[PDB]
């Protein structure tokens, strides 16, 4: 079958395996820093970074019908200078090889008002299509999440996320954990790949600050991934 | 370091790697059937099976302070002839090498009213120390769960469970999923091994029917496990 | 399918996963010491230790015809007080669950002059059925190796061995390496399991000193193993 | 640390993970076909293909001194229309990111008469610097192998190769196996990466036909790889 995996405890600046977009950049310290921030450490409004993984992923195969299974994990935080005023969020996702960034702020650089994406979002800001409070969601080829759940967030604290997709059931599952707070959320729903994405995709993250406010920074510290594409 | 892993898609009757206790037995079909049932398929009250994995697990090391990390997964169902009347449940756990079964019914063969166990229970029946409704819990050296969460159960449907223990934080996390229902629960809390168990343990399951009612059968279909004990 | 794996960088004295036989014992230092030795460090003639791994291994399945694949690695040395006078050797092997030791000296505790073993031997001493010089051999249900190759040995130096069995071809392959000497041997031949062993076996090592001379000590420092039994 | 792995049972034509050079191309059948061949199936002289793996590999790290370990395996054949007349061979290797092909025929597209390569060659043709007979060799930053061993080749038969590099000893080991012939060769020597390659490299294969004769075709059927870069 087809196999791939990768794992990093830290990010190496100017690493030839990640592809950076927008404001996205890797620090000396070793963080994937998605959004732009002030020397004061403050986030800057209307910011938006994306970050891809160079090798492409054969997610499903047309001749054989075969569908991959896969899993991904990451350590991430966010910094919010004013917790009463957040936005806009962070997503993990999969798109097509030549994906460039869409709309910002509430679109988390993924969708536009009027392009073949599957994603899991961690939304901080209640848009028109949003539910109340921060949440986690599954976006299948659209920004209006097909399912959501509250997101019990904590500022400046480390979140450990885990995403799994089980080809067998077409069941995607996302869980988030604040060990710092012994806190946990889970969300699950079925998604069909064979019809919402292309045989080969690329993966990564997207994150966006407030359109008209700073909102919160979005740094990613670790990344892990593996996939299996049976014949 | 120390490594171990194992994985089964099915159970082989009379397999020399699992140790059966009580009513516990493996069917031809390939199920680990924990509790006793009528030819009519019905569960029989005051039933109780346990099931262990032969090789012992070096969970932590005294000389070096080192603590393992580990993870386990399983497919399991339960059969309840009358869903208004359930009990008593199923636990996954770790105990000491020479562990034999404790009390039944509400003790899930793990504790006695007055012995060095860490477990995750899926309790169906509201005992004195229980919270309302079915739940999932973390029992550290006792039957009174240190944390719980609702358990969104479904009769006769397949549940996929995942348990992880992260030595780094001493954070144990349990999640359950009904893909059949696109349903999900998670529970997390910190637990100290070095003080609630012995350097070497054995793992397995325990399950129990109604004391005075049939309650529900408890079959396990798959098992997966892996551990890492750094130096 | 069926999976198992284990890995140790060191041996823990009195570990409940290994089963010791004969003179076999684990030192404080962390070595699996197979044969008996003088305080002077000298080997003692007519010595013989064996060492097993507790969990049993489902090597092949009768109902389904399925055959495992597997691989094993180890760091081992030998100490010879007089290199002109060696014997008798070390083997790695697989036998049936209830295997106890056979004949010593030239039988490496595996065979008797007149019991269901597959093994790879590292023979130091030219017996009647031996080829000239030290060698490596594949013994299928007998002490008369079906194939051999020279063994370019070095006293007191670390050897890294690797053994692989490819169910697909029934091809067993053994390689030995002295990184200290940038030295290497390989041997390969086909072996049928389904007819030379039982569905379930146990694995381990066997080693033996000179019958009437000290010969050489045989210590094992690390062990690694993994198996896969498809359906 | 840094981890990567990949595995293919077959090659997918026009796959976005492999980079093709020269005559190198992937067939419908699923073979990586390195050299050009006649409809009659014949190889064509002065042919030369190379093939790379897109993601780059962090082989060693300057700040931390750290060196990777790695391993690779492949199924490969060659077709020789006239076995008395062979050339020129196949190599596996690692080079720098922007590597393009060097000289052909006896240089296996790797070196030029007067560029930072480590490779393992399977040479069919006795050049000026060659030893007698086909052989296997380790080329550290040059075409004159630092070590060789006979290569017991068989035309049109499947060879299974395995390459390992153990950072701990700086010991590279290569083994080749013809299960069809129950045949085996091994070669090992120490190599310093930190001084013969760049922190980041790319890997692949190179293969070349006769300069003035057809020689032999060189197809690769499978590929496997994994690396670990500790901190
Ligand atoms: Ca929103
Ligand atoms: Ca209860
Ligand atoms: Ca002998
Ligand atoms: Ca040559
Ligand atoms: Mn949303
Ligand atoms: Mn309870
Ligand atoms: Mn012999
Ligand atoms: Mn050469």
């Amino acid at each position: 079958a087809e196999t791939v995996s990768f794992s990093w405890n830290k990010f190496v600046p100017k690493q030839p395996n990640m592809i950076l977009q927008g404001d996205a950049i890797v620090t000396s310290s070793g963080k994937l820093q998605l959004n732009k921030v002030d020397e004061n450490g403050t986030p800057k409004p209307s910011s938006l970074g994306r970050a891809l993984y160079s090798t492409p992923i054969h997610i499903w195969d047309k001749e054989t019908g075969s569908v991959a299974s896969f899993a991904a994990s990451f350590n991430f935080t966010f910094y919010a200078p004013d917790t009463k005023r957040l936005a806009d969020g962070l997503a993990f996702f999969l798109a097509p090889i030549d994906t460039k960034p869409q709309t910002h702020a509430g679109y988390l650089g993924l969708f536009n008002e009027n392009d073949q994406v599957v994603a899991v979002e961690f939304d901080t800001f209640r848009n028109s299509w949003d539910p109340p409070n921060p949440h986690i969601g599954i976006n299948v080829n659209s920004i209006r999440s097909i399912k959501t759940t509250s997101w019990d967030l904590a500022n400046n604290k480390v979140a450990k996320v885990l995403i799994t997709y089980d080809a067998s059931t077409s069941l995607l599952v996302a869980s988030l954990v604040y060990p710092s707070q012994r806190t946990s959320n889970i969300l699950s729903d079925v998604v069909d790949l064979k019809t919402s994405l292309p045989e080969w995709v690329r993966i990564g993250f997207s994150a966006a600050t407030g359109l008209d406010i700073p909102g919160e920074s979005h740094d990613v510290l670790s990344w892990s991934f593996a996939s299996n594409l049976p014949h």
